[PDB]
């Protein structure tokens, strides 16, 4: 049915690939429609399809959403995991925000100079030992539970999973002297939706 | 219920959003300005930035850092961030898009002084040929006199924040836009908005 949703991006992670996770940790199943040509991006311009003539865009409920936190939001809250209040919603945004600043210096990395490349890096992997990775152990370490925020599963835990794969590519010991991000790590990816996203011939795209 | 505290530099940068969006709601806050390095340890130190940056607005028993998470919040709290879901989505996806433009804007003094004449158009342009267009369009197609459902919401707050802004950068982008410049005005009118429009408000000057 049209009704599966169907998210029109370029064939990369990029900036869908958390879109993809949140869908298959909420175990909904998608179509992916791939920009592979100019005539991929003119005909979803034409179509009028894109408010701001850019992708991502994701066609669910009869909307066709752009920008990745619009998409992401809508999503989140549709099914449930975007905590049960306005002070759950603060606590998760907050959270979340820190993850995306973070998600958004990786991710433009490679518009860097080749040069500019390796300092840049560095400065990243010493915020993620430093600042990020602490906060978040420290999240977890005060309140004790297995999950971020409200006791239960929200897209808190599955964006920050998401991010210590990508993080275990910069650098496999940066996650080492946190062992709460590593059991939640475990955690998430062993949910029966997540783990099937993880393993080969599932959406999931590579570096 | 004590008024926020916002602490920030005394400048727009990125708390301007902020004040616009509490001063439309009616609501009265106090800001602590980040006026040295002792400040911003002193908040590092104290324990109240969870990654050790600010914005930050003390609010009802929170330390919220993030701009985002700050304006959703506050958005909710009083009623600006629509009715329902959908109502959200379409409110998250103008606002992100008007957040994309400001992004911009806010990052061109930090280009050399040369390509930034390059940076400046690519923004024009796609404030008159991107931006701009799909605005005018969403109100358009509905007639009324607010962005989404019909009512006042963060999305027109930010839209005319972002209306002001582009008029400091240029008078002439709007010119073709009459149902902008229409928005402007009467959100420009609204008692709260007029009052922080008016000199002496916490509305933060330029940088010119």
């Amino acid at each position: 049915m049209a009704e599966k949703p169907k998210l029109h991006y370029f064939n990369a992670r990029g900036r869908m690939e958390s879109t993809r996770w949140l869908l298959a940790a909420a175990g909904v199943e998608f179509e992916e429609k791939f920009i592979k040509s100019a005539e991929d991006l003119d005909k979803l311009r034409n179509d009028g399809y894109l408010m701001f003539q850019q992708v991502p865009m994701v066609e669910i409920d009869g909307m066709k959403l752009v920008q990745t936190r619009a998409i992401l939001n809508y999503i989140a809250s549709k099914y449930n995991l975007y905590g049960k209040d306005i002070k759950e919603r603060a606590l998760i945004d907050m959270y979340i925000e820190g993850i995306a600043d973070l998600g958004e210096m990786i991710l433009l990395l490679p518009v860097c100079p080749p040069e500019e490349k390796d300092a840049k890096l560095a400065l990243i992997k010493e915020k993620i030992k430093n600042r990020y990775f602490p906060a978040f152990e420290k999240v977890l370490h005060h309140h004790g539970q297995d999950y971020l925020v409200g006791n239960k599963l929200s897209r808190a835990d599955i964006h920050l999973v998401e991010l210590l794969y990508y993080v275990e590519e910069l650098d496999s010991s940066l996650i080492s002297s946190f062992p709460l991000l590593k059991a939640l790590k475990t955690r998430i990816s062993n949910l029966p939706t997540v783990k099937k996203f993880l393993q080969p011939g599932s959406p999931r795209k590579p570096p």
